[PDB]
C-alpha cells in the first residue's frame, strides 16, 4: 500500500476579533469558524509512526488565533490567503493549505434610530464563507460564497412544459411558491500569491455584496420558469459584473409548499385560485445545480 | 395503576398561509409550526383499548388546516385560542386542550429601496411563540414569548463582587463581551373565553414589539453588572408598559467568549486592555432564569 | 416588581471519568453532560447588582468537576444528589439546588468475541438521564430516564375504533408500522436526604434496566390497539415491579410511515396486504403522552 | 455566459420495505435516505426557460419509490446501480445519474435472548453509505462507506515526537484518549455497466463487514503512535482483503478529551498518571484524513 493523498489540521476553531476605535468608541466584531488542512512531505507520519513530519494540529489553532491578532480578519479571501501563505512559506515540507473559513454575522444594533457603538444582533444564520486553497508553485485559488440565504416568494413562479411520462404525477402550475436556501459560490481567477490577493483586496466585499444583491432581485423580480432558469439568470449577472471571477455556481434546494384539498370538509375551496393554506414539505426536496462560465 | 395525567395529539404540524390584496397586488405570508395535545375523558383509550374517545391525532391535523382556512393566524394567541376552544366546544369529553404555536420570520424583501409585493426573506431564526392552554370551565391561559434573539455586546459588561472561596479560580473583570440567545415570555392574565381574547387582540402584537424593543435597547445601553441585573431591568420595563402582564420570564445563556493568552508567543499583548482575539466557547454556559412579577 | 423565582448556574458541563483496574488492567469509563441550577436568597443579585449572593457558575463548573474526582459518578441518581447537596450544605443562603444529567453510552467493544479491556463504542444515542431536585428542608425529589430509544415494528399494530366525524379521513387499519422514539420517566418517592438516596443505590441500575426491558418486550410484544394502550401496559408493569416508584411517565412521538400507492403505475399494487414500500414522514408526529400511579 | 456543468434531482427521499417471509412470519426492515441528481442535454432548462428536457424531481422522486417496489434494496451498492442506470436507459437525453443512499440501521430485536421476527432497534447512528455514479458510456463508479461509528478508547494512544517551535504549546504525552467518528470510503474498481455490479453483488456486505471489523480491532489493538498511523494501519489491511477495491479513505476528527488540573483545590491530583476526570472539548478537533491505494 501507499498514500496516494493526505492532508490533516484543526476544523471548527471559532474565532472573535474586536476592532475599538479610541477615538469615537466605535467598536466593531468579527466572528468565524476556521478550518486549516496541510498537504506536504507527511507520508511518513501515516506509514512509519514518523511524529516529525507533523506540525500538531494544536499549534495549527495556536497559528489561527496568532495570525488574526497580527492581521486583519477582513475580507476572509485575505485573511485565508495569509493564513495559507503562512504555512507554506514557514514549513519547508509544506506544500499546500487549504483554509475554509465560515463568517457569521453581528450586524449593529440601532437604538431609537441611532447605530450603537458596542452591541450587535445575529441577522439571521446567513453565512459568508470562503475556501482557499494555498499550493507551492501553484499560486492561490479562491471560492467565495454566500449560504444560508432563506427566501420565499408567495407568487410569480411557475412549472410547466416539463417531460410527462408513466412516471409523472406532478401537475403543470402557472402559479406557485417558489422558497429556496441560496447557496451562491464565486470562483477567482487563479492569483499568483499573497501580493496578488492583496491587490484585489475591494474586489472581495464588493463581490459579495454584488452576489447578494443581484440573487435577491433577481428572486424577486424574475416571473419564474423554473429554480434552473432563475438560477442561470443570477449567475450571468455576476459574472457580467466581476471579470476577475472565472464560475458563477449555484446549489438551490426547492422547497416545497405544497396545497392542501379540502373539499371533503363542508366543500371548502382551498386549490387553485383558492389555495390560501398550504402544507410546507420539510422533506423531500428538489435540488438544482448549475455552474455558469463565459462562453468560447 | 390508574392514569393520573394523559394528554395526546399532533405535534411539528408546519402551516403556511397567505393573504392577497387583489387590489393592490400585496401579499402577506405568515408560516408556523403547531402542537396540539388534548386532554379529558381519555383515559380508557390508555387502561382498556377503548379507542371510541380518541379524536384521531390525523383528525386534529386536519382541524388545525381548516383553522387556519377560516380564522386569522395572526396574532397567534388569537389563533391558538381560536383552535383550543374548537376542540373543548366540538366534542363533550375533551376539556382542555394545549396549543403550542412557534411563528417562522418572512420579512418583505426590499427591492432598491421599494417593498416587494410578493417575496420575503427569513431575516434569522428569532421566532415569536405560544403556549395557549384552554381549559374548559378554567378559560384560556396564554404565555407569549420571544426565542432564539441572539446579541453581543463587546464592552459595557462587568462581573465582579462574586463570593469567592476554595472553589472560585474566575477573575473579576470590569470589562467583558457579553453574548445571549434571549427567550423572553410574558404570562397574560387569564382570559375568560375566547371573546375576551378577542377584545384584547391590538395588545398581542404591541406587547410582543414592547418586549423585543425594551430587550435590545436595554441590553445595548446598560453597563451591566451581571445578567441577573441586566435581566431583571428588561422584565421590570415590560411590567410597567402592560398591564394585562402577570409575569416575565427571562431564560437566558452567557455565551462565554474567553480570552487568549499570547504571550508565550514573542511577548504579544491579547489580555486585558489589549484583548482583540477571543475563543467563543461551544459549552459549558452560564444559564440564568428569572420571572418577575408585581411587588405586593 | 419583585423576583417572584430565580434560578442560575451552569448548564452543558461535559464530564468523563475513567476508573482504572490495575490489577487487572481493566478501564472503565463514565461521560455525561451535567446541568447545575441554584435557588435561593440571591433576589439582590437581580434587583440591586448585589453579586455577593452569587456562587459564580464558572464556580459551580469547577464544584462539578471536584466532585466527579471525589465521588462515584453512577449511579447518576447518586452523583446528582451529592452534587446537589453540596450547594445546599456549602451556602448557608442556597436552599436549593436542580441538577440534570444526561448519560452518553460508551459500551466495550467484544474483539474476537472477548471484551477488551479500554475500548468502547457509542452503541446509540439513547441517553439515560436524571432530574435532581435537592431542596433544603424538603429533601432529595429524584426522576429518573430513559430517552432516545429508537424502535420500530413492521406488524402486530393496529388503530381502529376511533371517533369518526366531518374531521375525519384517517382509514382504520388492521395492520400498521409503529415507530417511536421512547422518553420514559419514572418518579421516585421522596428520599429524606443523601443517606437515603444512598440507602437506595442498588435500586437504580436495576430500575433503569427493568425500565429498558420491559419497554422493549412489551413493544415488541403487544398486538398493539394504539399507542396509548400499549404505552400503559409499560407502565403498570415498571410500577410493580418497583414499589419506591410513585410514577411512570411515557412520552411517545407517532412516527407515521405511509402506504404509497403506486396503482397509478402499470396498476402496481403496494396498498393493504401488498404494500411494501412507505414513506417516512418526518412531520407531523403523533404525541401521546402518559402519567401512571398505583389506584386508590 | 455558458452552463459549464449542470445537474438536478431529488434529494432526501425517505424509503422504507419491508419483506415478509410467509412460511416463517419473519420480516426484515430496510430504510434508506435517498438523492438521485441527473445530467444530460439539459442545458436549455436553464439557459432558454425549455422544461422539455427536465424529468420533473417529482417524477425522479416516484421513479426511487417505483424502483425499490420492482427490485432489491439491498445492497445499497446494488439498488444505487439499478436506480441510475434506470435513468440513462430510460430518458436518451440523459448521460449521468448520481445517486447517494444513505441506509439507517434497524437492527432485530432480543427478547428472553430470541430473535423477534418484526420488532427492530435503531442501534446507533452509524450510517452504510453509497455513492453510485452511473455515466452513459464510462460504466458505474461506486464508493462504499460507513461513517458516524463513534469509538473511544482510555488508553494505548500516545502523542509524541512530533515538530516544535515557536508555535507549539502542546505537551507531549506517552498516554491520552483517543476519541473519533469514523468516515471509512471504499471506492470500487469501475464496473462496465449493471450487469457487472450484479456479478459482484456477494461482495459488498461481505467488504462492508471486513471494513467494519477491521476497523473496530485495529482502533482497540493498535497502541496508537498518533491517529495517521492508525488508520493508515485500517486502510493497508481493508485493500489486502479485498482485490476489487482501488482505494481506502478515512477522515478522522480527533475528539479531544482534556485533562482537569484541580491541584489549586486542596492540591488534588488529576493529571498524567492520577488523570480520572476530563473535559471532553466539542471544538475545536483534529481532522486527520489519507486515500490509501496500492503501491507501484
Ligand atoms: O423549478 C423546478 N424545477 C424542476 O426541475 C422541478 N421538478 N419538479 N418541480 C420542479 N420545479
Ligand atoms: O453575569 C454573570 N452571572 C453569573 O452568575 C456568573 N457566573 N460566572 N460568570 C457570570 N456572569
Ligand atoms: O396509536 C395511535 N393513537 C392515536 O391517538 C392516533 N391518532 N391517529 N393515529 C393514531 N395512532
Ligand atoms: O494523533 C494526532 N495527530 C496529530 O496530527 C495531532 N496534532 N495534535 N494532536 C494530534 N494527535
Ligand atoms: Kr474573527
Ligand atoms: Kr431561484
Ligand atoms: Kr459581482
Ligand atoms: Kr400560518
Ligand atoms: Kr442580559
Ligand atoms: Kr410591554
Ligand atoms: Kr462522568
Ligand atoms: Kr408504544
Ligand atoms: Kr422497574
Ligand atoms: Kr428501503
Ligand atoms: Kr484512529
Ligand atoms: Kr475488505
Ligand atoms: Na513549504
Ligand atoms: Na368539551
Ligand atoms: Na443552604
Ligand atoms: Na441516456
Amino acid at each position: 500500500s501507499a498514500v496516494k493523498a493526505a492532508r490533516y489540521g484543526k476544523d471548527n476553531v471559532r474565532v472573535y476579533k474586536v476592532h475599538k476605535d479610541e477615538k469615537t468608541g466605535v467598536q466593531t466584531v468579527y466572528e468565524m469558524t476556521v478550518c486549516v488542512l496541510l498537504e506536504g512531505e507527511i507520508e511518513t507520519s501515516y506509514t512509519k509512526a514518523d511524529n516529525s513530519v507533523i506540525v500538531a494540529t494544536d499549534s495549527i489553532k495556536n497559528t489561527i488565533y496568532i495570525t488574526a491578532k497580527q492581521n486583519p480578519v477582513t475580507p476572509p479571501e485575505l485573511f485565508g490567503s495569509i493564513l495559507g501563505t503562512h504555512f507554506i512559506e514557514k514549513y519547508n515540507h509544506i506544500h499546500a493549505a487549504h483554509v475554509n473559513i465560515v463568517c457569521h454575522r453581528w450586524t449593529r444594533m440601532d437604538i431609537d434610530g441611532k447605530p450603537h457603538p458596542h452591541s450587535f444582533i445575529r441577522d439571521s444564520e446567513e453565512k459568508r464563507n470562503v475556501q482557499v486553497d494555498v499550493v507551492e508553485g501553484k499560486g492561490i485559488d479562491i471560492k467565495s460564497s454566500l449560504s444560508g440565504l432563506t427566501v420565499l416568494k408567495s407568487t410569480n413562479s411557475q412549472f410547466w412544459g416539463f417531460l410527462r411520462d408513466e412516471y409523472t404525477t406532478l401537475k403543470e402550475t402557472w402559479d406557485r411558491i417558489l422558497s429556496t436556501d441560496v447557496d451562491a459560490t464565486w470562483q477567482w481567477k487563479n492569483f499568483s500569491g499573497l501580493q496578488e490577493v492583496r491587490s484585489h483586496v475591494p474586489k472581495f466585499d464588493a463581490t459579495w455584496a454584488t452576489a447578494r444583491e443581484v440573487t435577491l432581485k433577481t428572486f424577486a423580480e424574475d416571473n419564474s420558469a423554473s429554480v434552473q432558469a432563475t438560477m442561470y439568470k443570477m449567475a450571468e449577472q455576476i459574472l457580467a459584473r466581476q471579470q476577475l471571477i472565472e464560475t458563477v455556481e449555484y446549489s438551490l434546494p426547492n422547497k416545497h409548499y405544497f396545497e392542501i384539498d379540502l373539499s371533503w370538509h363542508k366543500g371548502l375551496q382551498n386549490t387553485g385560485k383558492n389555495a390560501e393554506v398550504f402544507a410546507p414539505q420539510s422533506d423531500p426536496n428538489g435540488l438544482i445545480k448549475c455552474t455558469v462560465g463565459r462562453s468560447s
